[PDB]
């Protein structure tokens, strides 16, 4: 349960895993997988064994910087070409492994926006995206844009006010880690499932 | 330099002040004058002396509650009525008295709306309004609906993200201090003065 996870750069072109999670943290969070990344992580591995999946937080250029919520996509253009290169970087070391995605906060602000700019290709092997706390929730419609909906799993509690067209912080807001535990990373695994075997 | 202030509300009729200082704290503040009151009313004091102004900050049903933010007016309809319902009292007790406003922050949202639904003739009578950390500036580009330029004086920081169409706050939003202590109480003094005397 380790809030820094660099799988995917430090991954190896010759042990390819077969699935990659890119993961985006919300703001002032710890290592680059703050408070929910390492629950996704933990029940990814036994799910698709400690090899079966590469676990990859978004660091680098994104700052998870507080005022960067107020910018109109919700994050940093340098954030979103941060998480796009992550995106790319995985299509190219491990063109058959298949990408899930996710973030809290504005890291799901992030992960909505790089999956929206995504050459359609790459888009296309994300078999699952989880979103918490999702600031663009009201203004996207509960979607990512140029995502499919059936692919896009969104925990926004009620009363949590940045799901609401708001960025204040209610109580609801912190209240994500049972679905990080549970719920979001079952949503991961049964997508990724349904798109791998021989059928 | 005291943070609840009720000179209105336990105000004589048989003795009144000639200027009445209607104040709406920021969310989560203490008393109803939060950290700026105080240092208004004081400067206010000095000007018109301790008798010359009755200082009233927005209690009651104003709670100063961080959701209430993310609410269309930017406040309470409740928190709306009570600070029309202060103006309205202070209209009544004191029909001669010069009415001066302010608010921080959420407050700064309940006092233009609460002044944007005053009966003209007692926002007639509101000679000043100072507002700083305006949560409404951008949406309202620097006014208070239904109520002259020249009499609104907002003080909205560069970097103060709440002023520019967020909630975030950044650390200007802090910083309101110097304002409160020194520019707004002289813009609220040159107002009422300029409408007082035999001329
Ligand atoms: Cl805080």
């Amino acid at each position: 349960g380790r809030t820094t996870r660099d799988d995917l750069i430090n991954g190896n072109s010759a042990s390819c895993a077969d699935v990659i999670f890119i993961y985006a943290r919300g703001s002032t969070e710890t290592g680059n997988l703050g408070t929910l990344g390492p629950s996704i992580a933990s029940n990814l591995e036994s799910a698709f064994g400690k090899d079966g999946v590469w676990i990859q937080g978004v660091g680098g250029a994104y700052r998870a910087t507080l005022g960067d919520n107020a910018l109109p996509r919700g994050t940093s253009s340098a954030a979103i070409r941060e998480m796009l290169g992550l995106f790319q970087q995985a299509n190219t070391k491990c063109p058959d492994a298949t990408l899930i995605a996710g973030g809290y906060s504005q890291g799901a602000a992030l992960a909505a926006a790089s999956i929206e700019d995504l050459d359609s290709a790459i888009r296309d092997k994300i078999a699952g995206t989880v979103l918490f706390g999702y600031t663009k929730n009201l203004q996207n419609r509960g979607r990512i844009p140029n995502y499919p909906a059936d692919r896009t799993k969104v925990f926004c509690k009620t009363g949590d006010l940045v799901c609401t067209g708001s960025l204040i912080v209610a109580a609801p807001h912190l209240a994500y880690g049972p679905d990080a535990r549970g719920p979001a990373p079952e949503f991961l695994i049964e997508k990724v499932r349904a798109v791998r075997g021989s059928a």
